[PDB]
């Protein structure tokens, strides 16, 4: 028996323009993880967004703000012509179709909607508690429908008071689009959002080091921002994962600075690339000290710099065996599976 | 053939309070005036309702914010511990109870759940063009689900675009509560909230140069500000006579020989000339919004040149040529319980399914 599913993406941004984070990763491969097993998966996110293979349906409208934009008493916003509202009210009408809804939305209504569904609604929580509301919301959908609620990291689950209650699925990738290879040269990968603080701003301060360029991968905003010590900044556009990873897996290292998934270290483990990250959120799950890559205290600038010399330590290979070992797609198939099928009985 | 109706009240407060503004009045007008034409209707409201002869069920949470006091390019807001969204899903919970469930909420969140509910979701919007997601909501609503959304005024309606596509149901009251008196004392009234930039300056200053005390009626939260109205004025120019309640206010109402009407915002439909007329009271009101549509000039009122003290003491001189008996009988035959249950069956029954 081959089932039916439908994903409703995140709203704050198309698939595909690097402005929905890491759900632009995780979207795509999950969808791959079930469609290898012989389920019908089918997409639906904002207008603009591209996803190869994959029936999608794109709704116009907009986007959602930002949830590390807003306190934690701020409320649910939903704007005029909102997508979120679209994408769901669009779900709602074909829910028939399908046999269940998985959402990937860090967002109110898709949560407040699940027993206004007849076809079963799962959610897959992609951030720590940001928000009251939020919280309470996810809570609720725990509550009336146990299991339905799942997530990647347990310092995720554990931001949640209800966090033993929701699924741990982790992160996976589609490793046979990644190239492993020795060749280093002494550059630096960082791949991201290029956000105002995101890690730049104040990671690349810490490519002094050894006056390394840090070459940096990410989808380009419209606006402006720029130049800290004058230029040897080697930079790069967005470019498709394919294009991404060669030029990411010739690095020596890849940063990782952010505020606090980031299932970006584990796209830089399938290119044997050594990962420096903060000891802090979802690297230590993914990470294993001076082995895989480094994890040292946050907000140094200088912990790093010790860290970015003592590479060459590490085996290239081994990166590139855990990669393997944890976060294939065929193991993340299991894992969801262990996690949907039951739910289209209970 | 009766019917079972869910009627799901304003999450800006509770029942009972004041804060919820006329929806205190219209709810248990119009469930009356369904179950006294053999239908059965129950409420869902917030936690602290008070509402008697009705299967009332309250509901935790916080109020949502009045959405007059945000701007139109501002979002639909959700707080955490909702008392709107809770509402809503307890509504859906007990969906197959009813035949028809009417929302009063000025909310996006009840319209953009009508598809989401097997049972008809009817809405009585309550307000004007306000918002552009409250707009849109709307407007989304008629297209899939015409003949779904009133108003109480075609004033109302004329703010927005669809307002053509809205049905107007007016407004009644049960007009047992309200005593005709055809023999009014030598004084002029005038009701609700006794704050600055509320119209009360205008209605002492033109009362007092007519030669007639006034009376007022309304919540005072500023005594400064009365003691201010008195030191300008004088003591016997303006009268408290208390607070609203319903049954003191048409005690109190009957007995003046008009209303002076002076509200600043572009309506106030507003119950109070419709109260008043039940009274036997004539209305002077502003000549806009719900008045043009509630006074009949010249026999129930004078609508009159806003902002004008000579248009109002004026129609004050010209009380006497207005029969009491008529403003009765236009109450009476426009704004009736009896009256509001054909215009809700003429609405809501189409909307009924099976
Ligand atoms: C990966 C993560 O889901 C992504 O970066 C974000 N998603 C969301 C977000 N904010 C909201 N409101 N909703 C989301 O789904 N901010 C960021
Ligand atoms: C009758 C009048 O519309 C009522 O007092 C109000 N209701 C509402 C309101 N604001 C919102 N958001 N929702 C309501 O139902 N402001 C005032």
């Amino acid at each position: 028996t081959a089932h039916r599913f439908l994903f409703v993406s995140t709203p704050v941004g198309p698939l595909g323009s690097g402005r929905g984070g890491g759900v632009e990763l995780t979207l795509p491969n999950l969808a791959k993880a079930l469609t290898q097993r012989g389920h019908q998966v089918s997409v639906l996110a904002p207008a603009g967004s591209v996803l190869p293979d994959l029936p999608l349906e794109t709704v116009p409208g907009t986007w959602q703000s930002t949830a590390q934009s807003h306190g934690r008493a701020t409320p649910a916003e939903i704007p005029a012509e909102s997508v979120l509202a679209r994408l769901w009210d669009r779900a709602h009408q074909q829910q028939a179709d399908f046999d269940l809804i998985l959402n990937f939305a860090y967002d109110w209504l898709p949560l407040y909607l699940t027993p206004f569904f007849k076809t079963p609604v799962a959610h897959l929580i992609s951030m720590g508690s940001l928000s009251e509301v939020m919280d309470q919301a996810i809570a609720t959908s725990l509550d009336r429908y146990p299991g339905s609620i799942a997530v990647h990291s347990l310092a995720q689950a554990a931001t949640f008071p209800f966090g033993d209650r929701c699924l741990c699925i982790g992160n996976a990738l589609d490793l046979a689009a990644y190239g492993f290879n020795p060749e280093p040269e002494p550059v630096l990968g960082w791949v991201g959002r290029i956000a105002p603080e995101k890690g730049l701003e104040d990671a690349i301060q810490a490519a002094q080091q050894a006056g390394l360029p840090l070459r940096v991968w990410g989808a380009l905003t419209e606006p402006d921002y720029w130049q800290r010590l004058q230029r040897a900044v080697s930079y790069q556009g967005f470019v498709s994962t394919d294009e991404l990873q060669r030029g990411l897996g010739r690095c020596q290292g890849l940063l990782m600075t952010p505020k606090w998934f980031g299932n970006v270290a584990i796209e830089a483990l399938a290119c044997g690339l050594p990962v420096i990250a903060y000891a802090r959120g979802g690297p230590l799950e993914i990470i294993e000290q001076g082995k895989s890559g480094w994890l040292v205290e946050p907000d140094q600038q200088a912990a790093l710099v010790n860290a970015i010399g003592q590479l060459s330590s590490l085996d290239r290979a081994y990166c590139r065996a855990q990669a393997e070992a944890r976060f294939s797609l065929a193991a993340m198939g299991q894992r969801l599976e262990a996690w949907l099928l039951p739910l289209l009985s209970r």
